[PDB]
């Protein structure tokens, strides 16, 4: 006669951790390379020689 | 001759109190009855005899 893990049942509490969680988050590429421009309104005209 | 209450009309007024609906509403019986255990999240596990 002994006492196994399993007939100690749910007195054995399983634990939790976030360490593997967490992911860097990606931005956008063409945000970082190209010139950005603050737009007010809908559309914006830019002429171009042609 | 005389002025009758119908006669007085709107100058006398209803009144309204709520002595009939002031009662305490009935609880659960086995939250009466019973002990409770404060869940956190949707799973406890309670271990018990065997």
């Amino acid at each position: 006669a002994d006492i196994s893990r399993s007939e100690v049942a749910t007195l054995i509490q399983e634990a939790y951790a976030n360490d593997l969680l967490a992911s860097a988050k990606k931005g956008s590429t063409v945000l970082q390379a190209f010139p950005t421009v603050n737009m007010g309104t809908k559309t914006t005209h830019l002429p171009v020689l042609a």
